[PDB]
């Protein structure tokens, strides 16, 4: 029944380049059978969370899905933007995990416990990987 | 101290005339000590929001102030255009007000809690 999630450690990938982006470490510790691993650590970027939230909104129960932190850049500093984003991503996952139809989602499990890309998850869930 | 802002009740002013326009009720309630009124209700039109943002962005320097909804009528109907505008205007104010960055801006206060026109605000703050 314990599922503890943390979002930490923003890092810049491909820094300086056309395709630079920030990603976040996601730690999960759980004794839940929802998950193949008791402990996992993966990195995900904001756009993958956007993909995730939309996938969760296809849930079979039509249950509402917690909000993500937004795209607003209205911050004195980039550090503040990233920290508020990090907090908001962690809060999002905490709340997702409290909803049984969302917690049990097979694509959530692939998001949290693998580093399959979004297209790779999409291929996996069609048996095309 | 929280600031609650709502943009509601779009209405057509001067309906059927050359100078017809839509405006919006801006309702604010706050326990923030800086505001002159705990609850205010003013009406503002889109062009006034455009004026406001320009003033706010000058104050912010290179910090990017929240975007306004645009002019392009990409929604299918006037009703949908106005409702999405209203939502966008509320979102703009929510983001503006939820940060400490612009809360000292004289123009913002007069926009929100007076029914001074834009020229009158400009005159007020210029002396
Ligand atoms: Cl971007
Ligand atoms: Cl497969
Ligand atoms: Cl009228
Ligand atoms: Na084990
Ligand atoms: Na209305």
């Amino acid at each position: 029944e314990v599922i503890t999630v943390r979002v930490q450690d923003p890092r810049v990938q491909n820094e300086g380049s056309w395709n630079s982006y920030v990603d976040y470490k996601i730690f999960l510790h759980t004794n839940s059978k929802a998950f193949t691993a008791k402990t996992s650590c993966v990195r995900r970027r904001y756009r993958e969370f956007v993909w995730l939230r939309k996938q969760l909104q296809r849930n079979a129960g039509l249950v509402p899905v917690p909000e993500l932190p937004g795209k607003s850049t209205f911050f004195g500093t980039s550090d503040e933007f990233i920290e508020k984003r990090r907090q908001g991503l962690q809060h999002f996952l905490e709340k997702v995990l409290q909803s049984v139809v969302l917690l049990s989602d097979s694509q959530l499990h692939l998001f949290l416990q693998s580093q399959l890309s979004v297209p790779e998850i999409e291929a996996c869930v069609q048996g095309r990987l």
